[PDB]
């Protein structure tokens, strides 16, 4: 049978299959579901937004984009979570108010090695702009822009996950703040409130 | 609204820059379903996109873009048209039959140059990444196993990965331990120059 271990009560093992929160013995692919069940109730995933989930386990970061269905109840990391037949396909991991993260195979993902460089986390306002590690409005972003372009390209040292309602953005910059690279999700979702 | 073709030394830093397009408009592509060239009708391809990229002045644009299919061959710079007689964009790259629609498209990768390289494969079905490799599952696995030990140095190369359920964007040090990973939840091609 699957075995799924939550990292947050250190059961990440490097050898078993890694997402955000989880190390397991499959790789479930968690986009195919609709509806999952927790213990003796059914929840319905939220079509069209996401959460943004991540765990950080020696000296490596595991983000991704996972769906998340709608609860009121409160659950506790390491629950069960199974589909519509009864097989365990994730655990309860990350939570935002009422919505739950599922953990497996997601959507669009960032991984990385956190030797030299860190990673901050951002929720981006709606309307807001972003250059290198900082949102603002437009206006301020544009006149920000100008002021870097100048600047001579360095190595990164930081990335900046900027999770928005209709689009997630993951920034790195150099030790002037210069922006070096830029991905862009086409996706909206939240982060986890701890 | 004005479209320019980055292979025909069209760039312009102060406008609008998309794969192969700088443009006084930035026009949302993802909406199209139907596109209209010259006096053509075209549909747009359903759940399998384009990865296209243009390097202007050490700077790398990189995106998945819808893209249409079209027997008859089109050359770069032909305006494309939606329904309305508007025109959305020209004619930019291809892939067989296949014409990328360049705009705001999907998933995306902007990238300062200096310093660093960029290198596009495409990701045969079923293979697994490591670094700047592809192979089968199993050896990469032990790919992995063998560049874990290596200690991490700067990001030299980014390598993308074109493939036919997934696309991914590798960054490897000097010998090619892999320092960082993106995924694109998409399947796609790469444009034949």
């Amino acid at each position: 049978m699957a075995m799924f271990y939550a990292h947050a009560l250190g059961g990440y093992d490097e050898n078993l299959h890694a997402f955000p929160g989880i190390s397991s013995t499959v790789a479930n692919d968690v986009r195919k579901y609709s509806v999952v069940s927790v213990y003796n109730n059914k929840y319905d995933i939220v079509k069209d937004k996401y959460m943004w989930c991540y765990s950080q386990v020696n000296k490596r970061y595991i983000g991704a984009l996972l769906p998340m269905f709608e609860c009121n109840e409160y659950l506790q990391i390491g629950d069960p979570i199974h589909d519509q037949e009864g097989n365990q396909i994730s655990i309860i991991t990350y939570r935002h108010k009422n919505y739950y993260a599922l953990s497996g195979i997601g959507y669009e993902s960032l991984d990385l090695c956190l030797e030299g460089v860190g990673i901050h986390h951002h929720v981006l306002e709606t309307g807001n702009a972003v250059y290198g590690k900082v949102q603002h409005d437009y206006s301020t972003i544009k006149e920000k822009a100008k002021e870097m372009n100048a600047l001579s390209p360095g190595p990164i040292i930081d990335y900046h996950v900027w999770i928005g309602d209709c689009i997630c953005q993951v920034t790195a910059v150099d030790v002037h703040g210069k922006e070096i690279m830029r991905m862009r999700f086409k996706k909206g979702a939240v982060l986890p409130i701890p």
